[PDB]
């Protein structure tokens, strides 16, 4: 329900969505993120294979069992209904693994905001198109021993700026003692979804167990008219290994979905013969007739 979601994500900056992905869904997204980062009590990997490994790894990914779900409809649903405006963009997205501290030391970040584009260009605002959305989809189940998403409220909600006196929206245990004083930790099983706006303050946490690893993909997403934000960057060709997954993906992907990525909508002065040529040709078998001109 977007309106239910956007209205927690309105009132108390954060909403956990349980079972957002069940089934098989689950079983392929837990089986891909695992590609990447592994386990070593359940597996032939050690300590030493880990640390040679880096630990957050940037869309696109190898596997549509995750390139999807920053895109899941149900969530582009909420992001509108909160700004008002079907204009988004996905502004980044990663996958993330924190492992336990027999695979070395674990530390928490600073309680922070994410309302700011990276460039910091201009000063955010926390309402209508100018909100930016965060989603973490955990593919471990989360405890207070592995490393849980700490959250607080929305900024406004507790009267701290956006922008700090040390420059960042970043919030020290000496200027901001009250803001840890509220912090509470999200616990989730495997599968569950937490939604949060940009101006919340929250951070990551240490994963204070010895064993395991916290799994999960991340992404966020603003509406175009923040246009000095900029949407995920990444770097691929059609002669890249990993392209035949990422054209798969825009071949499943719905025209509402495409949008997120910058891809002309219907209508757009783009679409010509030559260019729903080209289309088809990049990405055999793909549906042209949204886009084809009059
Ligand atoms: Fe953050």
């Amino acid at each position: 329900d977007s309106k239910s979601i956007a209205a927690e994500l309105a009132t108390r900056g954060y909403a956990l969505v349980p079972d957002f992905l069940t089934g098989d869904a689950l079983t392929e997204a837990v089986a891909a993120i695992e590609t990447y980062f592994p386990d070593p009590e359940a597996d032939d990997s050690t300590a030493d294979d880990v640390a040679a490994l880096k630990h957050a790894v940037p869309f696109p990914f190898t596997s549509n069992a995750l390139n999807r779900h920053p895109l899941d409809l149900r969530v582009i649903s909420v992001v509108e209904e909160l700004l008002g405006t079907t204009d988004l963009r996905m502004t980044s997205s990663f996958i993330q693994a924190k492992y336990g501290t027999a695979y070395g030391e674990s530390k928490d970040q600073r309680l922070h905001n994410d309302a700011w584009a990276a460039s910091s260009l201009v000063h955010p605002r926390a309402d209508g198109v100018y909100q930016r959305v965060y989603g973490i989809l955990y593919l471990t189940d989360v405890t207070e021993d592995t490393a849980p998403t700490y959250v607080v409220d929305r900024a406004a909600h507790l009267g701290v700026p956006l922008l700090t006196p040390e420059g960042t929206g970043a919030y020290s245990k000496e200027a901001y003692p009250e803001l840890y004083e509220r912090e509470r930790p999200v616990v989730v099983s495997k599968g569950s979804l937490l939604l949060f706006v940009g101006d919340i303050v929250h951070r990551g946490s240490a994963y204070h167990g010895h064993l395991g690893r916290r799994l999960a993909l991340f992404f966020n997403i603003h509406g175009a008219q923040a246009r000095w934000t900029d949407k995920h960057l990444w770097s691929l060709r059609p002669a890249h290994p990993d392209w035949g997954t990422f054209r798969d993906l825009m071949i499943e992907l719905e025209p509402r979905q495409r949008h997120l990525l910058g891809f002309p909508p219907p209508g757009d002065d783009y679409w010509t013969e030559e260019t729903i040529k080209h289309l088809s040709e990049m990405y055999p078998g793909i549906d042209v007739e949204p886009y084809l001109p009059a």
